[PDB]
């Protein structure tokens, strides 16, 4: 029964995902709010903690006390200076206990300190609660992925957030393996397969080139910006619009956080839009000082806006080639990852770059990883019996 099931959780640094196989085919399970995506968020309040889309939607009110982006500490010392670096982009505290780094909350009126793993214990707690109240039974036995450039301590930390979090953990696998099980490019027979996993998320750019020669997996190069994603192009279409409402109306509104934040989440509406339609609407009801800002953007424009950004995943894709001493058509094959993927000008500058190749891209990008993940968590359990 419970026993016998095992997930597969995408543990990402902005959104989580989490699948199961039965019944042969694979579910991605959504969450309460009806999503089969689930952000990376955990917010520490004055009556509760919340965990996902209700610690995303209160992150303008409570920016303190909301914790994200703890993929970026896990596994990690005080002192590294990626740490270093990212913790003056952070709205929450980090603190040194024995060179580990703590984020440090208010929690119901207490000051708190949690290391990365408790905080990433916190999303797969919720993960493993969201496949419980899909299948009607607890299900204890997961498969964890990380990036494939995460070392020995990452891969031990996030074991441990997975114990923390109640999981029996089958195994710890790379993010472009799970990608490529998903597409089932371990089971073409005999001969070694070049596969390029392209994963463009919400914060991060990733790069992979694996050889899976008879079913053994092999990392050849990892390639990448850990600060390029989605929200890049979303601030990017922030800027436009903050110009726009100074032709209009003779107003900076950049200073107005309410405002700038309101822009921004219909930003991202928006763009997304722009990946099935030529144009996108904004309607946004009293923006600035009773002002109303009703219009509209072509995808032709936001291609513009982004076409700098769109380019530069093209300099880590060469770099990744060249690691692996890898020509362009001794890829065998392409995999897209990340929501960030379906838009169309960035899968027509990977196929021109591939001089006109199909691209793997049926199964939905951002849940591809789970995906995977889900099905090597069947066949683990079904090995263990
Ligand atoms: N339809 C879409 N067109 C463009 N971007 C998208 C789309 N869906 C998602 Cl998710 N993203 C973005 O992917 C990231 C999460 O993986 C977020 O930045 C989200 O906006």
């Amino acid at each position: 029964m419970a026993k016998a099931a095992a997930i597969g959780i995408d543990l990402g640094t902005t959104y989580s995902c989490v699948g199961v196989f039965q019944h042969g085919k694979v579910e991605i399970i959504a969450n309460d709010q009806g999503n089969r995506t689930t952000p990376s968020y955990v917010a520490f309040t004055d009556t509760e903690r919340l965990i996902g889309d209700a610690a995303k939607n209160q992150v303008a009110l409570n920016p303190q006390n909301t914790v994200f982006d703890a993929k970026r500490l896990i596994g990690r010392k005080f002192g590294d200076p990626v740490v270093q670096s990212d913790m003056k982009h952070w709205p929450f505290q980090v603190i040194n206990d024995g060179d580990k780094p703590k984020v440090q909350v208010s929690y119901k009126g207490e000051t708190k300190a949690f290391y990365p793993e408790e905080i990433s214990s916190m999303v797969l707690t919720k993960m493993k609660e969201i496949a419980e109240a899909y299948l009607g039974y607890p299900v204890t036995n997961a498969v964890i992925t990380v990036p494939a450039y995460f070392n020995d301590s990452q891969r031990q930390a996030t074991k441990d957030a997975g114990v923390i979090a109640g999981l029996n953990v089958l195994r710890i696998i790379n993010e472009p393996t799970a990608a490529a099980i998903a597409y089932g490019l371990d089971r073409t027979g005999k001969g070694e397969r070049n596969v390029l996993i392209f994963d463009l998320g919400g914060g991060t750019f990733d790069v992979s080139i694996l050889t899976i020669d008879d079913g053994i997996f092999e990392v050849k190069a990892t390639a990448g910006d850990t600060h390029l994603g989605g929200e890049d192009f979303d601030n990017r279409l922030v800027n436009h619009f903050v110009e726009e409402f100074k032709r209009k109306h003779k107003k900076d509104i950049s200073q107005n956080k309410r405002a700038v934040r309101r822009l921004r989440t219909a930003c991202e509406r928006a763009k997304r839009t722009l990946s099935s339609s030529t144009q996108a609407s904004l309607e946004i009801d009293s923006l600035f000082e009773g002002i109303d800002f009703y219009t509209s953007i072509t995808r032709a424009r936001f291609e513009e806006l982004c076409s700098d950004l769109f380019r530069s995943t093209l300099e880590p894709v060469e770099k990744a080639l060249r690691d692996a001493k890898l020509d362009k058509a001794q890829i065998h094959d392409l995999v897209l990852v990340g929501g960030s993927t379906r838009i169309p000008k960035v899968q027509k500058l990977l196929q021109d770059f591939f001089n006109g190749r199909d691209l793997n891209k049926s199964i939905n990008p951002d849940e591809a990883v789970a995906y995977g993940a889900a099905v090597q968590a069947a066949i683990l359990i079904k090995s263990t019996r």
